C-alpha cells in the first residue's frame, strides 16, 4: 500500500495474507469458513509451490494468539483466467480445516447485487505490499481508504483506455494505491466486500492508472459452485 497507514491489528478479521513456500505473495479474503478468495495471476506459474494462507494476523513475523497458517487442500482459479489478461482474475483456495472463528477471524460478507458502487464511495483495502518506490515489504498489515473512480473516467484513453469491462472497478489511485503485493486482497465498500484487487502489473500512486479491482457480484455464481463443489 503506498500513501496508507498502519492498520489497527485484528480490526479487518477477514484478512489474508497468501503465502508460497512461507514467503507472502497476495493478499486474500476469508469469505465462508473454509475458503478464502484472491486473485489468480498470483498463483498462476507457482507449480507445486506450497501455498498457504495465514488468517488472524498483524505482523508477519511476530507471534499473535489469533494467528494461524493453514494449508490449502485445493486452489480454484476462475476457469477463464489466463496469463496475461485482467479478465476474471479470481482465485478461491480450500482451506483444509474449516478456520477457527473469534474476534480476530471472521468471513467479510460479500457483495452479490450486480449493480456499480456510487461514484465516490469510499472504499477500504488493506494489505502487505510494497510501501514506497524501492520496494519497502512492511511487517505489518498497512491500509489506506479509496474512493471509487466512475468507470468511464476508468475507461478514457488516457486512463485505462476501455479496458474495464462490467465486471471490474476502479478505484482513485492518486498517490494512495495498492500495489505489489496487495494483489488478491479486498476493497470493502460499506462493510462489503466489493472488490477483489487485480494482480496484473500496474503501476502504483500514478492517477492516471487507477486502480482495478475485480467486482465480486459479477462473479457470485462461479464463487458459489465452487463452494458447493464440497
Ligand atoms: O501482488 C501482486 O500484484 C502480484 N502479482 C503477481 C503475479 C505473479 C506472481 F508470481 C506474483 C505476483 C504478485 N505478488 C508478488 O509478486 C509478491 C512477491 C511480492 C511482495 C511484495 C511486497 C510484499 C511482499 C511480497
Amino acid at each position: 500500500i503506498l500513501g496508507g497507514r498502519e492498520a489497527e491489528a485484528h480490526a479487518r478479521p477477514y484478512m489474508a495474507s497468501v503465502q508460497l513456500n512461507g514467503a507472502h505473495l497476495c493478499g486474500g479474503v476469508l469469505v465462508a469458513e473454509q475458503w478464502v478468495l484472491s486473485a489468480a495471476h498470483c498463483l498462476e506459474d507457482a507449480a507445486d509451490g506450497k501455498v498457504q494462507v495465514l488468517l488472524g494476523a498483524h505482523s508477519l513475523s511476530q507471534p499473535e494468539p489469533s494467528k494461524r497458517l493453514y494449508d490449502v487442500l485445493r486452489a480454484v482459479p476462475h476457469p477463464d483466467s489466463q496469463p496475461d489478461t485482467i479478465d476474471h482474475d479470481l482465485l478461491l483456495l480450500q482451506l483444509s480445516e474449516k478456520a477457527t472463528l473469534g474476534p480476530a477471524v471472521r468471513p467479510l460478507p460479500w457483495q452479490r447485487v450486480d449493480r456499480d458502487v456510487a461514484p465516490g464511495t469510499l472504499c477500504d483495502v488493506a494489505g502487505w505490499g510494497i510501501v514506497n518506490h524501492a520496494g519497502r515489504r512492511p511487517d505489518s498489515l498497512q491500509h489506506v481508504l479509496l474512493p471509487v473512480l466512475d468507470r468511464a473516467t476508468c475507461n478514457r484513453r488516457t486512463h485505462h483506455d476501455g479496458a474495464i469491462t462490467e465486471r471490474l472497478m476502479c478505484a482513485e489511485s492518486n498517490r494512495r494505491d495498492s500495489c505489489k503485493g496487495d494483489s488478491g486482497g479486498p476493497l470493502v465498500c460499506g462493510g462489503v466486500l466489493e472488490g477483489v484487487v487485480t494482480s496484473g502489473s500496474r503501476v502504483c500512486g500514478n492517477r492516471k492508472k487507477p486502480g482495478i479491482y475485480t467486482r465480486v457480484a459479477s462473479y457470485a455464481a462461479w464463487i458459489d459452485s465452487v463452494l458447493a463443489s464440497a
